């Protein structure tokens, strides 16, 4: 994309010792991480990993007891990743021997038949992606595959293009649309619907941004259509509903990885303050890597509808709502 973020500080020194031929030959914008003390022995998994950009830059975020997995579908990009496992194990854990990652050949729609070997059942913490999801061959088996290789507590955190309504066939048609990943974006109720699907009953908004198209001869095929960037978390998480509801519970950021933990758009988290949640929230720590760093409440008695929240309207709308309000 032109869409990149950037470079957040605590990763530019990382990046300034990957291999520079990763970094020359990497396709892309990165994909987006979880707060770096979050990542700490987690198991996570790059779909499109290109050179390894990303996959290097977790690998020593996530220390020598967590596992970083890219998948890939471009024979040259993969030969540069797997070329490149020992300059790194020893740049980031002194030994050659020492790697804590992997890059597998397969497409995303299947990470069951991916090769030297697949991705199993409930084994991954965080799976991460960039602007994957709009060149998708079917983005229903991607997002089950997903679910399926998700351990409980584990998440979706990915970044995409989204729009404020459904495009007409004729721009799904056409291919400068197409490649741009604008042809195949979903209007986003569609895209709730269909993570729900799934098995993602509860999607967080992280941060979004604008999307312009202005060339006028593309627009033309979606004339008033907004589109948006936007990073979200979908956590596997046995017991979330699909309504966000009150059980009297608070949760409490311990410190540890950062000044405050910012969950998503509707809940900051500052250092020992306990702050009111509704229990989808509740159970997201809980049953979350985050447990380590909070104390969360027991449930009380239902109370109905979570609103101690002072966005709590925006908090039960639909998503299209959310996003278009939180970009202005
Ligand atoms: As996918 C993607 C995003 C922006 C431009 C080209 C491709
Ligand atoms: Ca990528
Ligand atoms: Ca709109």
């Amino acid at each position: 994309c032109k869409l990149a973020a950037a470079v957040p500080e605590s990763h530019r020194k990382i990046l300034a010792d990957i291999a520079d031929e990763v970094l020359e030959k990497f396709y892309g914008c990165g994909s987006t991480l979880p707060a770096d003390g979050s990542l700490e022995g987690a198991t996570v998994l790059d779909l499109g990993c290109g050179t390894g950009r990303d996959v290097y830059l977790a690998s020593k975020l996530v220390g020598e007891h967590g596992k970083v997995i890219g998948v890939d579908m471009l024979d040259n990009q993969l030969e540069v990743a797997r070329k490149y496992v020992e300059y790194h194990a020893e740049k980031f854990f002194g030994s050659p021997s020492r790697s804590n990652v992997r890059f597998l050949k397969g497409f995303i729609e299947n990470l069951a038949t991916a090769e030297p070997e697949g991705v199993p059942d409930s084994s991954v913490d965080i799976v991460i992606s960039n602007c994957v999801c709009n060149l998708s061959t079917n983005k229903l088996a991607l997002f089950k595959e997903i679910h399926r290789v998700l351990r409980d507590g584990g998440e979706l955190y990915f970044s995409d293009v989204y729009a404020d309504r459904r495009l007409s066939e004729a721009a799904q048609q056409d291919p400068i649309l197409y490649g741009e990943c604008l042809g195949g974006a979903l209007y986003l109720e569609d895209f709730r619907r269909l993570v729900a699907e799934a098995g993602f009953r509860d999607v967080r908004l992280v941060s979004v941004g604008p999307v312009d198209v202005s060339d006028p001869q593309l627009r033309k095929l979606v004339p008033d259509v907004q589109f948006y960037s936007c990073t979200f978390r979908c956590f596997k998480v046995a017991t979330l509903e699909a309504t966000r509801e009150d059980y009297g519970q608070s949760a409490t950021y311990l410190g540890g990885i950062g000044e405050e933990f910012k969950l998503d758009r509707f809940f900051t988290f500052p250092r020992e303050k306990p702050v009111r949640v509704d229990r989808n929230t509740a159970e997201i720590i809980r049953h979350s890597r985050l447990h380590q760093w909070f104390s969360v409440s027991a449930e009380q008695q239902h109370m109905g509808l979570f609103k101690a929240n002072d966005s709590y309207a925006l908090l039960h709308a639909p998503l299209s709502m959310q996003v278009e309000q939180l970009v202005s």
